[PDB]
This record gives structure tokens, sequence and C-alpha cells, in this order.
């Protein structure tokens, strides 16, 4: 059971994690690019939490935020942050809260002008094996 | 197992909860906002109950009600009311009753304005603070 | 396990229940109203039974019947009839029978109606009738009643 | 586990049942009428059997057959034929055979000019409790 | 557990069955005719095997083959070949290979003419007779 | 449990397999040709890995790569590489990453290509290479090769 965090400028979550205080604890996420290219929103799920009233507001106003950063960190003896997705000039495009007597979930989508992806390689001994980083100005349709 | 309540002006439920007497006991609910913005109906499910004949009536007439308030309350030793969604100038847009031998009703609401309050819980289980936003959907303005 | 009954004027079922003799025993049902308003057919499922050949006939002719009454009754020690849906000026709009060798033969049926009344019966502490909440509407005439 | 039979004029099945010799043994079936009225095909499933090559032929040619009769008969100590659906002037509109290493099924549809439905009521003692029969000339849009 | 074989002219499989050497072993299949008549492709599934590279080629070229023959054979003590479907002037219309770590390929065929033979089994498990029909789909005539 | 590998020129994976070092370990894949002919993208799934940031980049730029080779190898005592699909002049048309707290992070990727070759390796009785059946096609040029 790995940890997934999302840090959205101006929209705090309620994580108690030492390295990700006040970020949003993410249950799951997905994203898509299709063939210039068609870049879909990134979508994530979290519990209804401290971020939710602000996520609602930004969805309605459409106001941009500077940056959102998504991180996946492996669980266990060697807890590496192995994937980091950095989104610049972000819009909250969709919010879908729900609740049940038997559970509170809220599904959120984000669009962004630029993106950067960093992946860290872990070796069998658990240390850093290398790293790959790429980035792209989607709005400007240019490599960065 | 948390409790969810909905208080609709002019349409009583039959809850026996001390702090929510005659409100509607909600089984589940969902809502959506999409990118001015497209705000979807809020939908909830409840058992067929004392509210149902009036929900049917309002669905048919289209008459507005002043306010509906949805509350989620945590279960357990510290039963905190941590989410409050206040809907102003409400229409009953849809009612979908059903029953089986082996009985539930799905209802949708639309509203001119909305307020969402999340109540932050402190380490002792009490109120530590809140985050609150509101919006005039009809007028397309922050409030 | 609650009981659900449907009484359709001129189309008997084969229920043996004392208070609902010759009515249709309903397995399940559903209905919908959408925003003047759009009122959908009411749909129910029952076993292929004595009603089925007449339901077929009425589906084909389109002939109206005066009234259909749907009732749900709680199971157990206090069998309260807690929901009564009365549909006036009714058409059989859909019939969908089926069967399988591996038991079960069922039929899905839909109804349309000019007027509707919904009564919910409130239960008292002794399990008896404590009162009711009732509403009604002339759908065809688009008026509250 | 009840028995279901279909007797199609000119298209024999391979049933060994005393009362339904050479009829088609039916696995399941369904039918539909919608609001003059829109009468859908009746559809049934059977194993690929002696009828299948003829069902294929009639589906391709579109030649009519005089009559098809579907019967459901209860299983057990009191085996009543409680539902009989009689279809007149029948067309084979669809045939969908399939097979598997893990099974042979074939789905068939029928359309018809006229229909008759007979239902027999069974009492708790297992005997005949009464009967209801209706019929309709669909092509002519008239009660019969 | 019955056996299903497909013999396609010019496209060998790798079956080791004595009576169907070098034919394709079929996992499942289906076909459809709808109401002159609309005859759909016949579709079958097999493991990725020796046929696959040629199935890919014919799918791409659209070149016809003379004949494909599908046979179902009963399992057990009396392994009767009870269904034979003969397809004449065949096109490979579709190939859908796939594989997973935890490998199958779906193929579709179209044809100008068809013959279906069902072999009737006698009480001793032998051939008791047959029912046979055929049709020129392309020419829209019985044969 | 068989192994599936994909070698994409200029986009390394992180496989540790001796005969497929730094290739992409594939969880599953599928492809389609329909009736000149309509050749669909090949789609595969892999874990989010060293390839992923480059796959994203190439999806966005649309830049071609020379070749991608997909291989399936039987598991067990005789690990035969029995299927080899060689795709020439390749575009990354689709990337779909996802992750969940409850383990697993996976990514679905699609490829398009101008030419294709499919080799199936026939296995001999000893489990070794007995031969092959091989075909190839210039999809862009619409010609058999």
């Amino acid at each position: 059971a790995q940890d997934i965090f999302l840090k959205i400028d101006g929209i705090n979550g309620e994580s108690l994690d030492d390295s990700h205080k006040d970020e949003i604890e993410v249950l799951n996420w997905n994203w898509e690019i299709q063939q210039k290219a068609s870049v879909k929103d990134l979508t994530f799920e979290h519990a209804i939490d401290r971020a939710s009233p602000n996520l609602m507001k930004y969805a309605l106003t459409g106001k941009h935020v500077d940056q959102a950063v998504l991180v996946m960190r492996k669980a266990g003896g060697n807890p590496l942050e192995y994937l980091k997705l950095t989104m610049s000039d972000v819009i909250i495009t969709r919010v879908r809260p729900s609740g049940s007597r038997d559970r509170s979930r809220e599904t959120v989508s984000l669009s962004f002008a630029k993106v950067k992806q960093e992946y860290v390689v872990q070796n069998a001994q658990g240390g850093s094996g290398g790293a790959v980083t790429t980035s792209f100005d989607i709005k400007g349709n240019k490599e960065t």
C-alpha cells in the first residue's frame, strides 16, 4: 500500500505525513494523452476533506492556480518517491463529490498548460538506480 | 457507519435523530460540477418514506422551496458533523421510486445558490475550525 | 420479505392472499418523473400468470382500463400496508415475457396513466395505522388535486 | 427444471419426449410488445441440433412456415403444460449459432402475423384451476 | 470437452489430431444471419499459432482462398463429427491477436457460399443420418 | 507465466532479463486488422517505469522511432521465443498512466507503424527451435514483402 500525494497551490489538503504536510491524500488517479496531441485532464480521487470546499469554488470560478504536484511514494523498508508529476498553470475542471452510509469519495479533474514527469529507478537493494525526467509546454506545443 | 441527513423546507422526512428530527435519512448522494460552469443536479437516495408523496408533488408542480440542507455526521465516539451543503432556491427535478419483494427512491435537486462547509476535527475529536465557500450559481458570482 | 400487490381493473392476477385475492403478485417495480413534467411509465415484474394473456391482449389493442392500484405491505408481526399508488385511466404500454429451463418464468410490464395518487401510511408505536400523507395529480390535466 | 418445447412446421427438432417427439428442446426464450403496437420477434435458444441446418436455410430464403407452437411444461409430480404460445404465418428472422470447447448454443428469432396465448392455472393440489386464452391478428391489427 | 477444427485452404494450423492434421484447433466460434438476408462474418478464436502469420497476411492483402471447413466433434466414447460448416470463396476480414503474462487470437471470415451439415447420432453412437442445407449467399440462391 | 518484452529504439525499459536487458516488460497487449485494410494501433500495458517519461514525451512530440520489437517467450524448462512482432517506423499514439494506493501503477500505451513483420517460431520435440513461419507487409506502401 503505497502513498499518493497531491500538492495544489492555494488549496490545502489535510495530510499528516511528515514530508507532505497539508497536502491532499490521493486514493487513485489517471491521465491520458492521445494523437498536435490531445491532452486529457488528469483525474484523481480523494476523501471529502479540507480541500473540497475550495475545489468546489475553483471549479465554479475557473480561476487558475500556479502549480499542482502529484507524487507516488513506495511503501515499506525503502520508501522511494519514484514518480512525480508537476503540472503548471492549473484549472480545476471537474468536481464530483459523493457520500454513503455504508464512505466519502470525491473525484476531481485538472487541466494544465505545461507538464513535467520525473521517474526514479529503484534497484533490488532498494536504493536509487537512476532517474528520467521529461517536460513539455502543452499550451505552447514545444519541448522544454 | 456515518449518518447523512437532508432537511428540505416544506418537505419533512421521518428521522428520529435528536438533532435532526423530521429530516430525511439519506442512504447515499452525489453531485457534479463541470467546466460558465455546468452545475449538475444533486441526487440522493432514501427509503420510500413520509417525504415521498410530497417529493412526487413537487416534482410534478415544479414549485420551488427556499432551502435544502445536507449534512454528513461521523460515526463513533466523536460524532462530528463535518460536511454541510446548503442549497438555496431548490427545485425537485426528478423522483424515481422502486420496490422489491427481496424499497428505495432516488431524488434529484437543482438550486440557484450553494454553500459548502467542511468542519475540521481536532485531535480531541472536537471542532478545530472550518473551511467554507459559497457561490451564486444563478448569478454566476462568488459570495 | 415484504408483499407487493397490483390490482388492475378487468385484469385479474392469481394471488391467494386474503386481503388481495385475485390481484397480481409483484416481484419488483419502478417509476420515474423528470422535469411541464415528464412522467414515465410505471414498470413492474411478475411471474407469467393468469394476468399474462390479458396483459398481452391489452398491450396489442391499446384499450384503457379504469384503475390500477399498487400496494406495498411490510412483512412480519405488523403487516402494514404502507404505500398505495393509485393510477387512473391506465394503458398497458409494454409486455416482455421470458422463460428458462433452469428455474423461473417472468414478465416485465409497463403502464401509463392520466392521474396518480400516492398515499404513505405512517406507522404508530404499536405497529398500527397512525395516519397518512397523501398527494395527487392530474397528469393529463397538468393540475394538482 | 421445467421443460420448454418449440414445434415449428416443416422444421423438426430432436426431442425424445413422449408428448413432444421431434420438437425443438428450448433452453430459454423471450418476446416483447411495445406501444398500432410494435411487436418484436420472439427469440429462443437451443443447442445446435437437427433443426439448425433448416433454420439457417429459412433465415436465408425468408420462406414462411404455417405455424410455430411454444410450450412450457412444469416439472415434478404434477407436470402441467401451463403456457402455450401459438404463432401463425412465421418467418425465421435471425439465426446465431456458436460453439465452444468448454457447449453449443444457437439463438433464433421468429416473426409472425398472428398470435395466441393460453395460460393454465394450477392449484395447490396440482390440478387445473382454470385457463385464460387470448389471441390477436397482428398483421390485420384486430382482436380474434 | 468437444473438439472444434477449422481447415482453411492455404493456411495450415498445427493440430496433431489424427483425422485433422495441420488444421487449426478452434477454441470457440460464432456466426449470424439477419433478415436479401444480411449474413455476418463467421468469427473464431484460436491460440496464436503457425496459422497466425498467414492469417495476418491474408487479412492485409484481402486475397481469397477457395474453402474453409469448420467441424465440431463430440467428446467421449463415441467421438462423432456432428456439425460441418463448409465456406466457399473465403476472405480473411479481421485478425485480433493478443497476449498476456497471466495468448489468443480472434479471426473473422466472409464467404460467397455456405453449406451446413448436421450428423444425426444413432442410439449405438454411430451415424444415423444427416440433415443438410446449402446456399449461394453471393448469388442469393438455394443450392 | 510467460514473459512478454517490447524493445523500442531510443526508449529503454528497465527489464533485468538476461536476453532482454533494458527492454520494457509487457503485462499484456492486443492489436487489430480490419477489412485497403484498416490497421489499428497496437496497444500494450506495462507498469509505470523508466520508459514512461519518454513515452509521454514522444506521445506529445509525435516524433518517430525506427523500430519496436515485441516478443513472447514461453515459461518453463524450454523458454522458447515463439512470437516476434517487428514494427518499423513507429509513433507513440497514446499514453494512459494511472495509480492507486491499494496495490499497482500501470500504463496503457498505443503504437502505430508503417511496416510490420510477424514471425512464429515452431517448436521441435526437444523444446528447441524447429523452424519458423514468417510474413511481412508494408502497410504504408500497401504491399506484401
